[PDB]
């Protein structure tokens, strides 16, 4: 706290449009990570750093201007991933007391501010360049530090798109920065590549969050975001269906079935099935582009999930509202299957 404020002033400063580090910068960044790992139940550390606007005043300048210092750039990414964590995941559940509730809402206020700071083509430019380079390396020729940095970049993009909650202009600005930086092309590459199946859950979360404000029939152009953002999303969705959906949805489902222990969030799969099958159908694309989720096996899988959610809503009563939300996403996916099959007669 006094330690915390001394560490923050030992990062650097901006002389005009230029950021000057201090020689103990990498050290200070890592100290801030240690503080965040020892914070109380108030999440005081991330609240203090949020109040101080360290992410904006220091970390983003370091990221954009000093990205050739490899250990420091990696340290800053780690810190930003932790600082951009969804507020639900920081406090666990929603505070009912007027105390923790003021905290939760302060954490969320800082998340919303980080989301607007990231509205910048140079931030995403640096992330996309770095990701591009990391992926040029063959899959079995890059080190665990390389895969670990891929993972953190994807988690950071995920977290920034997630703000403020689970499944207007700020998100739109992020989408445009994703488009202008080329990160859109890296996401499509990752989705369509058998060799990058380890990243498929991360990529599906990012793609689903990119489309969160959108209506699939409207986007398909047979009847909110600015027109040039909607056109970019239409183009992205078209390419995604043409080249990526079957592969990505097949790999996600594989992870979901093989890694039950990890309690992956399978709501992104349910959300994506309903959105992208609705778009494919509205656009009159060929059925083959959604064949992976248009099958008896998919009916069975959605039915299994809907049964499980419904049973949990009735037995895990302390979380009944969360299970009801999951049940609603599964049901919407089932309705889209039924609507698609019913138009095949």
């Amino acid at each position: 706290n006094c330690e915390l404020l001394a560490t923050c002033s030992a990062l650097g400063y901006l002389e005009g449009d230029t950021y000057h580090k201090e020689p103990d910068c990498l050290e200070s960044v890592k100290d801030l990570i240690r503080y965040l790992r020892h914070e109380d139940e108030t999440r005081d550390v991330r609240q203090q750093l949020g109040a101080a606007q360290i992410l904006q005043s220091d970390l983003l300048p370091i990221l954009t201007q000093h990205h050739q210092d490899k250990p420091l750039f990696d340290a800053v990414i780690r810190l930003m991933v932790n600082l951009t964590q969804p507020a639900l995941l920081c406090f666990g559940n929603l505070p009912k007391e007027p105390s923790f509730r003021h905290h939760f809402l302060q954490v969320l206020t800082y998340l919303q501010a980080y989301k607007e700071a990231f509205a910048s083509e140079k931030a995403f430019g640096v992330l996309s360049e770095t990701l591009y380079e990391l992926l040029q390396l063959g899959w079995e020729e890059r080190q665990e530090e390389d895969n670990l940095l891929i993972e953190r970049i994807l988690l950071l993009v995920r977290n920034i798109l997630h703000v403020p909650a689970d499944l207007a202009s700020a998100h739109d600005q992020l989408l445009w920065a994703i488009h202008l930086s080329g990160l859109d092309d890296l996401l499509l590459f990752l989705a369509s590549s058998s060799a990058e199946e380890q990243w498929s859950l991360h990529v599906l979360e990012i793609v689903s969050l990119m489309f969160r404000d959108q209506n699939p029939e409207q986007l398909a152009g047979v009847g909110r975001s600015a027109l040039n953002v909607r056109l970019f999303l239409r183009d992205f969705c078209s390419e995604f269906l043409e080249n990526c959906y079957n592969r990505l949805m097949g790999s996600v489902k594989d992870h979901l079935l093989r890694e039950k222990a990890q309690q992956h969030d399978e709501t992104y799969y349910m959300w994506a099935l309903a959105f992208f099958m609705a778009f494919n159908r509205a656009a009159s694309f060929r059925p083959g582009l959604v064949s992976e989720t248009l099958s008896v096996r998919t009916f069975h899988f959605i039915e299994q999930n809907l049964t499980n959610y419904y049973e949990m809503m009735l037995t895990d009563r302390k979380e009944a509202a969360s299970w009801a939300r999951r049940m609603h996403l599964a049901l919407k996916a089932y309705q889209e299957l039924l609507a698609t099959v019913n138009e095949m007669d």
